[PDB]
């Protein structure tokens, strides 16, 4: 989550689905839309095409939202439903 290594303009996400084995922690440049996320998490996944839902702080994700527009911060969780 914070190891040294880390650039400081960027935002260590844990993504986490149903599964224990469904999960991944995201690196996320602050001005990346969290669809990058999303979509990075499907494909890593490989769960293209199975209409997950993201939600964060209990309500679904567009996709368009920068993590400042939520007051999403380096250290929380998305949990993935589907």
């Amino acid at each position: 989550m914070h190891h040294h290594h880390h650039h400081s303009q960027q935002l260590q996400l844990r993504v986490q689905g149903k599964e224990k084995h469904q999960t991944l922690e995201v690196s996320l440049s602050r001005d990346s839309p969290l669809k990058t996320l999303m979509s990075h998490y499907e494909e890593a996944m490989g769960l293209s095409g199975r209409k997950l839902s993201f939600f964060f702080d209990g309500t679904k994700l567009s996709g368009r939202e920068l993590p400042a527009d939520l007051g999403m911060e380096s250290g929380d969780l998305i949990e993935v439903w589907g």
